[PDB]
């Protein structure tokens, strides 16, 4: 399961931890219960969500593999329920790749200069960091200081443990129109890898603790 | 499937795991634009990790246990915070009996001025008193969540418990040790058994470099 | 700040860093406006679920409790304890006994004052049997699984306001156990007492549960 | 306490609950004698007992690149709030290394060079943005055209144990330089708060170089 995500990232999911079922088994314990069968597990799921019950969902694990801009990377890892592994920006080989916005992405703000120009301008001021950045790197500059000049558009990479309780808190506060466009794309992605995996998390989710507001008006 | 028992009716049996060894490998890698490579050089960069305290990587490995322990071994067991747990309700569940005994032998090495196997008989007697007040509390209409509180501290419970393989070793660093209690010793031997059937390179560097107690090493 | 739960139980406050413009500070990013834009920012943030700010202020309390209380409070993974130890700390070995209105509204085979009794009762034969075990040699680590879950236990609960909160959401609740609810009341006092600002706000727009509505604190 | 880091940098201490004894009182869970108070800081310090230590806390102010933010907001066990850059006004500063930042290196061109060479990109990086700005563009969008040394501000509140944690691993000379320094700064606000636990850690727990060199 890997889905891209604007001009050159993407969202992958690396594995699983269980599914619905593994929320269903870490409630029943609390009536010395275990599973039953589907209409009865998926009313409990139901009943969990409705109720505020979120610990089950902890139980539910994971992994993704993700690759974005520096800007979305800083918004996402401010998430501190949750395990990461990133590309060391002092000792890795990276690939050298920046989000160039589309002219689309400054529809209905009113400009002073057309949009494909505000995408020209951002190519241009790119490209000079870049090369002003080779030129320190050649000259025997080491990354970690020559590195300091790239914009914060620059394409990192991270490992990404979360359990579903932290994934549907960073949901909320991510799928949602207040959330920055970039780092809602992020999490209509996670949201579909989820709604994958758990289905009955996902759709008892969106009917009644999802406080966002995207995701009951985009079909993922 | 796997599964240990613990104690007089203990256990600890392993419900579901994410990731093995190269789950840490894959998580390290990336710092250097790099994956997986061959065995010799993946099993190399585990015991590079575990020796110079690179934790990180180890925490996108997870393990979900199924554990039935007393109440005394379950309140020094949920300190450890970093851990997902879903336990049973005494508030809302039937007490099916179920209490540690200790057997004469946990007392070997105490000079007691009464036999060990009067001990353990003191012990079932007090419980099975408590136990049976308890019953004559909830059949006159006491709620379990008061009748619940004369039950003694080796009354059995059971929980879920989703730990990443760092908070693991932590727990394994402070609980498989001769100055915990014998008791959490036993089930963190356990615990420990199952982490090297699953990840045997990162319990293996993890004996060699990194685990601070003594039990794991004897 | 000392409040008294339960027949021997307490709850009181031993440090607190910060008030309500701690989380103003944080808020605005600045360590240096008005009261009542003060005050309408915390508001702002509590109404709009800008919960972080709110971790800036942080409390320490002191708590006595019956360990089937502690159990359920320690639950709260989001903060710091540090309590007595059942193998190795002296104890004054007093125990949770309910009073008769305890059993209010419950229909019972027997008075209420009967099973006030046969909990004392059975309390005394427990702690009788650990005394015998303790006096025959028997290590207090193993002697004391004997005591029942209403003993008493203290400890030090050091916690942020957003977490406070997650715990008044919880236990300052009907559904959570009557007993912990007690001592959710007594947080309640105290942090009311601390950041007047944040508490109002908190009842006003992000309280999800109901008895500090309608119980006055 | 205010200690400047870097060009223009800082780390600036908002406030602080308790000191060493709020680890002493936790220890023994009761609410004064010097010689056995901090006999018992090294005892828990030697033994590992990390747990009492949760009850110091500090509340910093620090400014600082995003790059050194970046690696700093790693610590995911303390608490933040920062600059908005997609509302908040911001000082448009920006961390330039000086010469004596590439020392022991050998560079093709002199380290002055490199020092004006990232003057220049930061500040065409910067006017771009002001360019962006100005014809409406909105800032979330603008300021990712800036650069990684573009100074950040935030609030770290953050437990004596988790600052211990962040210690043993950033004053440490396999950190980057740049924040090998703020948590000299760190450090030194530490051990005027809490100067027992600090010895302590430093005699028995602490895991890194340049704080057993460096006087703070
Ligand atoms: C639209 C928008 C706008 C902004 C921001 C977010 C969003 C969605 N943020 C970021 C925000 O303050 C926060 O850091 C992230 O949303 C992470 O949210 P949680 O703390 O809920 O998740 P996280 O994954 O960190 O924690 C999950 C849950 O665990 C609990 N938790 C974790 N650590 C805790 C702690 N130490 N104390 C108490 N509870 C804790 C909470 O219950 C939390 O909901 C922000 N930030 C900023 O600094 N300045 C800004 O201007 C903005 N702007
Ligand atoms: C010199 C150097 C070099 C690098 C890095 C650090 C340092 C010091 N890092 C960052 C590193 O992986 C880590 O994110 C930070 O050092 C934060 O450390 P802690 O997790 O110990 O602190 P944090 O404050 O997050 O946690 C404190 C303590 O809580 C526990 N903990 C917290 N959350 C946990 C969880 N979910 N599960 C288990 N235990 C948890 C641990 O006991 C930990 O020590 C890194 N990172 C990277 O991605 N790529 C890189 O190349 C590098 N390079
Ligand atoms: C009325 C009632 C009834 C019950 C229970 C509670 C209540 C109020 N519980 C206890 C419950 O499962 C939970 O352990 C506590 O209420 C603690 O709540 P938090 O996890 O929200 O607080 P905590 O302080 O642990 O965490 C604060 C916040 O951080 C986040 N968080 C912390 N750790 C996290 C993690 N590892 N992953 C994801 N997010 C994390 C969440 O956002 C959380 O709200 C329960 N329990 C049980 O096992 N069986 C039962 O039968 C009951 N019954
Ligand atoms: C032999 C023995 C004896 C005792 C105890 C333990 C042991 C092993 N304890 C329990 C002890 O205080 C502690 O609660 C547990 O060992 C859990 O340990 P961690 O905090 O390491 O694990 P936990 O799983 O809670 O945390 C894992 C890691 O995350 C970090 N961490 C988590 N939350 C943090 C926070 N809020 N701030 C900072 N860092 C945080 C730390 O790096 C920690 O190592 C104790 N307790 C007691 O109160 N009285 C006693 O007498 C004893 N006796």
């Amino acid at each position: 399961m890997k889905i891209d995500i604007l001009d050159k990232g993407f969202v992958e999911l690396v594995d699983v931890m269980g599914n619905d079922l593994s929320a269903v088994r870490a409630a029943r314990v609390s009536f010395d219960m275990g599973l039953k069968d589907e209409e009865r597990d998926r009313h409990l799921i139901e009943y969990l969500m409705k109720h505020g019950h979120e610990t089950p969902f902890e139980h539910i694990v994971f992994t993704f593999h993700v690759k974005a801009p520096i800007f979305v990377a800083r918004q996402w890892f401010r998430h501190r329920i949750a395990s990461y592994n990133e590309l060391s920006g002092r000792f890795s080989k990276l690939s050298y790749e920046f989000y160039i916005p589309s002219p689309e992405r400054l529809e209905g703000y009113k400009t002073t200069i057309p949009p494909e120009r505000v995408t020209e301008k951002i190519s241009e001021i790119v490209d000079k960091a870049y090369r002003t950045y080779l030129e320190l790197i050649e000259s025997g500059v080491p990354r970690e200081v020559a590195r300091i000049v790239l914009p914060l558009n620059l394409y990192t990479r991270f490992f990404w443990t979360v359990n579903a309780r932290s994934l549907m808190n960073f949901l909320n506060l991510r799928a949602d129109s207040h959330a920055q466009w970039e780092i809602q794309q992020y999490a209509l992605a996670i949201a579909r890898i989820f709604k994958e995996k758990c289905p009955w998390t996902f759709e008892a989710f969106l009917k009644y603790a999802y406080k966002g507001d995207i995701l009951k008006e985009v079909q993922v």
